[PDB]
């Protein structure tokens, strides 16, 4: 896969979804350095905008092939190409909001192709997601482990809020390659996800993410 997954790779992403019944679509394009763990994405809301909820609940869904791994941790999701992988995610927020997400990743004509479906439900009409009071995710760590022939990841996540407080969530994701490839043992993936620019109504957004696998739990 050293020649399938190049040191510089682009991707295209399509998301369709709904949040508290508001339907929307997003199209975007991104690029990054899969072995250095860095990537940027430029997203455009193409249906349903301006969105009546916080961009932040969407931002984690736009790319696991771009995680830097040490040589002694098998890079299962890079190894899955060119066929690729699928993932399924549950995000439970502390005020009862829920987002469930499914995603398919493939490689076509030398670019990654991502297709995302998202359903957000049960967010309080008063809460920070529907009132657009969130201000980005704090840096986080996803604990990974193999189970039942797939790679699972779990994390505790936290959104900063305009009022200086925080809004917490738990994330559970299952990642499954489309062909048997080697699973890793347990390890941690440290992630930093930033919104680097956006227009006034978040119908045009750019993101940057850095992700790296480690054995260490330090900081």
């Amino acid at each position: 896969n050293m020649a399938i997954i190049k040191e510089f790779m682009r991707f295209k992403v399509h998301m369709e979804g709904s949040v508290n019944g508001h339907e929307f679509e997003i199209e975007g394009e991104g690029e990054g350095r899969p072995y250095e763990g860095t990537q940027t994405a430029k997203l455009k809301v193409t249906k349903g905008g301006p969105l009546p909820f916080a961009w932040d609940i969407l931002s984690p869904q736009f790319s696991k092939a771009y995680v830097k791994h040490p040589a002694d941790i098998p890079d299962y999701l890079k190894l899955s190409f060119p066929e690729g992988f699928k993932w399924e995610r549950v995000m439970n927020f502390e005020d009862g909001g829920v987002v469930t997400v499914t995603q398919d990743s493939s490689l076509q004509d030398g670019e990654f192709i991502y297709k995302v479906k998202l359903r957000g439900t049960n967010f309080p009409s008063d809460g920070p997601v529907m009132q657009k009071k969130t201000m980005g995710w704090v840096a986080s760590s996803e604990r990974m482990y193999p189970e039942d022939g797939a790679l699972k990841g779990e994390s505790k996540q936290r959104l900063k809020l305009k009022d200086g407080g925080h809004y917490d969530a738990e994330f559970w994701t299952t990642y499954k390659a489309k062909k048997p490839v080697q699973l890793p043992g347990a390890y941690n993936v440290n992630i930093k996800l930033d919104i680097t620019s956006h227009n006034e109504d978040y119908t045009i957004v750019e993101q940057y993410e850095r992700a790296e696998g480690r054995h260490s739990t330090g900081g």
